[PDB]
């Protein structure tokens, strides 16, 4: 059945109720196009699933254990992807071989047999419950596996010359709702540039070279306690980019943290370590090998962003949303003018219908 | 032109439709407040870009192949990441050189040299075309490569004490919006708590040290069957937390599971198993290695969660639609009022006003 | 106060604002259901937080250094994570030691000790600012480390056969909130199926077994000259799912793409590339290594997905979204049934009623 129906209005003609009723609309009009529009750049399309590439390289030699130390005896692992270590401080045990052998923790301290069993199984090899002398003064529980065991009674130093090593980040970035991709290396990155530009996240965002102790600085930590515990830094690349501006306004923001928080707060665990070994076998079959307990800073290199672009759909429908939000002001208006206007009898009078049955 | 339009509007006074009114608009409101606002926390402002860090490392000692095996020989890699995985099976072939020799497997048997040819290239080397004896009771294609090649006709053991060793789990993760850094060390974790505290998912949380056992079984797992296939377990940490209660309460929920979930689905490929190499060479210049086909559990740990805190914004926004929700009850009111009041035609009647041209 | 307000009413009976009133309504109602409901599925839930785990192994063997290299020379990492190296060029340098030796790249050329300083940190190990003999050409800073450097005069061949490894990814994915699980191994996949399917995005999407060349030709990438440069590969797993339909027609969609975007656009860092040593000892104390830097393709595999399933929660409410938006209309057919249909006078004088005061 074709009917439309339209509700009958009153219609006030009083000034303050008029100027009241524009003014609010104005306030929701201006609410709209200033929050909802421009901060909120809601008359655009968003992307969010950012396709990042990171690839590292690190540079630079240090004196450690009166060796020189390049790229491969120090950085772990090499495949130079966004996550890697650089390692600053070694304890070295060379020439294990599988055998027996005495603990040399003193937490392993023995008087007799009876004290090497299940209740420190943590560490070393396997206990054979023997008790043996370890030194003339200290005696610990025997053990079978990679002999000598490890010593950590004093304090190795660190390669101080790590804080001037290099890290060449080449970040590969593309939104591809938009078909966009850029990187921190530009085009016209030129060999020199490459050979003498200075990183800064403000002054020079497109140097790809970073300087170890900048890093750490800008994480707001003191190498020289970093890299006797280690612990883990983050190198967070932000790509927020609003492609109705011009492809070189795409800027990355680098921001720095320390992301093991925990270490520092924490009398038990309070930086990064890990073990490994260098396996040999003499001209004999027989095995042996060096363990090392490296302690570094881990770097990962963590890339984010999300870009926006004008298109028509949102711009609709979010103008729509105002339009439709505009009438909102009614219900104050309304309380307004019915009951705090003097001449507010006659409206209500005029409004309302009371109906009986 | 200050002018404010209202509509006029009928005042029914009837008690039914005055509780049906009011009941309907209770529903809503009611609605709103139970699960927009309670349930939903509509009230809050979420944050879901979780930072995490996460370091390993295991502990423990094993029996395998008459030899003693400590962290450095069964973890790989060793940089104590939050992927890592424990080898607890291997098969194993001693020094292996660049030559020619037979293939071992009776997959490559050859009668005679025409067999040997593009049809078999998985596995070994390059084939020379020449058919060989492997024994006196198969002969294989030849092959140029790694010496002699690898065999696969009994099954090895598993190291079943892999059951025992810990997995130590530091994992800090910081809700940038709210600024609220939190981590699963608490700051009063003592080192007698890192001896002796026995991590559960609900009695005890905040216990760094996981038995290797204990997460297969969490999983659903029989070490037995997953050491002798290999596989991947995930051990989910999950921070959700209501930054409107206290710090104390925010506390991480382990989830446990098997990731490679196709692999016990299928008969062609059960578990998870890798193959690498121990590299030598004699005092002469030439080189040899050792092959290893490692099988094991890879452990990932994997980090998510959301906080959520009190916002003005969103709460006004939120009850600003509750009210204008209220409103809609009146189609319904309006259908009952007008159809099933059995005083339907006087207020049919006073309603409309029917027009025509 | 149980009372319930309902506005009065017009009620035009003229055909014209009817077929069109009917008509807006029938334009809100297509909407909702074409594009709303149908193509932006809003009937249905939506889950997002996909679980992946990826297998990896690859598989083949080739000539290079005129040695037969297989998946334990070639393949970096080991451990079959969805992120690995294939290398496709090297350049060796055997049997370094601790020393001192003189850089045989012509950017380190001198003519007098006083060149030798700070001014060229990077590369090789510490100067020791004395400038000595390399050859009777040239003449170069002597260092302080690994011995002797690397050269990089003439540029090494690449490993053909690589285009013609395979790459077997095992993936298993799982839809938590549906309880939804799936790979790309289908439960009867036969050992027959992996010896004789043909991967493609389109034809055989359940094939596990990726040709290397395919990989990189699916990719858009010559393989002679990023194997020459190295490089980064995405290969993208997609699983977007609507599990109204058949379990069976959920099904993974490949894409390929090369990542490291900048490195084509660039003169300074073409490719990916990234040394490590082999280490040994001599049955003296003395160590050496082999230093090795390796061009190859990295492969990351990249697991996406969303699934959908009915639900009547978000069906209720996006349909009452539908009924409460189909009244917008009035808007449009009181700005032409007031203004436009000749007729407009009499509607505007029962429609309004004036009010002063
Ligand atoms: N898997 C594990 N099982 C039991 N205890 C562990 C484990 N991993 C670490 N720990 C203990 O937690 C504490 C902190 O570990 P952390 O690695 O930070 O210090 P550490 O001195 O390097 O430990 P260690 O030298 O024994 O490897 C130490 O007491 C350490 O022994
Ligand atoms: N890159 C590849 N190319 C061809 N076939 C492969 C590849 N990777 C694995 N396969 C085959 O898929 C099947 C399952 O592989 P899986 O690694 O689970 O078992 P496997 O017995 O350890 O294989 P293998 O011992 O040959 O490495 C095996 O038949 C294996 O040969
Ligand atoms: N950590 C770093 N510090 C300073 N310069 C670097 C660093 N990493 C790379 N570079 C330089 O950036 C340029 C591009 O590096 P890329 O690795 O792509 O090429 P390359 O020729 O393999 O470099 P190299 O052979 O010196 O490792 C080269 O000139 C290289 O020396
Ligand atoms: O500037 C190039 C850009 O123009 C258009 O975008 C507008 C944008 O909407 C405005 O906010 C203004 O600040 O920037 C542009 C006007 O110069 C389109 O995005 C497109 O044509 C083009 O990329
Ligand atoms: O507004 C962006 C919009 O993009 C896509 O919509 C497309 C649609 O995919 C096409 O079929 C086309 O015909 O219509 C739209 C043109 O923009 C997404 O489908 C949609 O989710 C997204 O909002
Ligand atoms: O409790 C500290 C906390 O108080 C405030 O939060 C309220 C919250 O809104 C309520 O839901 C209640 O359950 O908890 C708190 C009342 O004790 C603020 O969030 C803030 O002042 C403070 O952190
Ligand atoms: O409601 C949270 C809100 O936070 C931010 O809004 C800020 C804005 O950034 C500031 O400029 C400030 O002046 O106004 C708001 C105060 O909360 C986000 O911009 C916004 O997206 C977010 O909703
Ligand atoms: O088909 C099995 C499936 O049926 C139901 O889903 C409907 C779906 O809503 C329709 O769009 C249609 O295309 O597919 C199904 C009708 O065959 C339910 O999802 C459930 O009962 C079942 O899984
Ligand atoms: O519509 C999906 C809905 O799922 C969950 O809602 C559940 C709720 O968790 C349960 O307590 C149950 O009693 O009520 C709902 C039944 O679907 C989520 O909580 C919610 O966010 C989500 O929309
Ligand atoms: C170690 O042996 C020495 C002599 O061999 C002697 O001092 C003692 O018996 C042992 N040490 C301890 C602490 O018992
Ligand atoms: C870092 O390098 C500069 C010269 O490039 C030198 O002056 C400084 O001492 C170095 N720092 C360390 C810790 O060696
Ligand atoms: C390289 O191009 C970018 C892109 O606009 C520009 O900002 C930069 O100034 C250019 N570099 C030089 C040295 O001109
Ligand atoms: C091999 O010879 C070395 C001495 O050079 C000896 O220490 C080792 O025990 C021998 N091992 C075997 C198995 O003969
Ligand atoms: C292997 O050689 C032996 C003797 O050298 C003999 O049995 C036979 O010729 C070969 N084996 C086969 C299966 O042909
Ligand atoms: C694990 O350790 C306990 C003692 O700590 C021992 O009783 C048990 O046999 C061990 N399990 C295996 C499989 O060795
Ligand atoms: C450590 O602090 C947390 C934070 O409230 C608390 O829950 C826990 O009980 C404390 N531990 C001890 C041993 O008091
Ligand atoms: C090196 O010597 C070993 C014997 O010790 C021999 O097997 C090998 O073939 C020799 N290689 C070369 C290149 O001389
Ligand atoms: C290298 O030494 C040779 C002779 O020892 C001689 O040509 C010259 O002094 C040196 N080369 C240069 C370029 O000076
Ligand atoms: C790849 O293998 C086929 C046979 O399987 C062979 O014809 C082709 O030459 C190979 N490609 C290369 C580059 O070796
Ligand atoms: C394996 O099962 C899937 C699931 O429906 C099916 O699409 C496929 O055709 C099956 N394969 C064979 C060989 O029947
Ligand atoms: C070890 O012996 C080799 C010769 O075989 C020699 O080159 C090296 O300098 C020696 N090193 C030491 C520390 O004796
Ligand atoms: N301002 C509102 O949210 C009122 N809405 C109606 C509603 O969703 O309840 C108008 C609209 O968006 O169509």
């Amino acid at each position: 059945f074709f009917t439309y129906e339209t509700p009958k209005v009153i219609v006030v003609k009083s000034w303050t109720i008029g100027i009241i009723n524009r003014v609010v609309q104005l306030l929701i009009i201006s609410y709209f196009v200033g929050w909802v529009f421009l901060h909120e750049k809601a008359y655009q399309v968003r992307d969010t699933a950012i396709e990042s590439s990171v690839v590292t390289k690190v540079k630079g030699s240090g004196l450690y254990a009166n060796r020189v130390m390049d790229v491969s005896d120090y950085v772990t692992p090499p495949q130079g992807t966004s996550v890697f270590v650089i390692i600053t401080k070694m304890i070295v045990t060379e020439n294990q071989m599988q055998g027996f052998c005495p603990e040399s923790e003193e937490k392993y301290r023995c008087v007799s047999d009876s004290q090497c069993g299940p209740e420190r199984l943590p560490g070393g090899g396997i206990l054979t419950g023997r008790c043996v002398n370890y030194s003339s003064v200290l005696r610990t529980c025997e053990i079978q596996g990679w002999c000598p065991t490890e010593v950590d009674t004093v304090e190795t130093p660190i390669m101080m010359e790590a804080e001037n090593f290099t890290i060449f980040i080449k970040n590969s970035i593309r939104f591809p709702l938009f078909n966009f991709e850029k990187g921190n290396l530009l085009p016209n990155l030129t060999a020199r540039d490459m050979k003498t530009c200075r990183f800064h996240p403000d002054k020079d965002p497109f140097c790809p070279i970073l300087r170890v102790g900048d890093v750490v600085k800008f994480a707001g930590q003191d190498f020289a306690k970093l890299a006797r515990t280690g612990g883990v830094l983050g190198i967070k690349i932000g790509w927020v980019c609003d492609l109705d501006k011009a492809w070189d306004q795409c800027i990355p923001k680098y921001s720095f943290t320390r992301l093991d928080s925990v270490s520092e707060k924490s009398s038990v665990s309070p930086g990064y370590n890990f073990r490994f070994a260098k396996y040999y076998k003499m001209e004999n079959g027989s095995e042996y090998r060096t363990l090392l307990k490296a302690f570094g800073i881990r770097f990962d290199v963590l890339v984010y962003g999300n870009a926006g672009k004008f298109n028509i759909i949102p711009t609709i429908i979010s103008s729509v949303a105002a339009f439709t939000s505009v009438g909102v002001g009614t219900v104050l208006c309304d309380i307004i003018l019915l009951n705090f206007l003097k001449g507010a009898d006659q409206y209500k009078a005029k409004k309302f219908e009371e109906v009986n049955e």
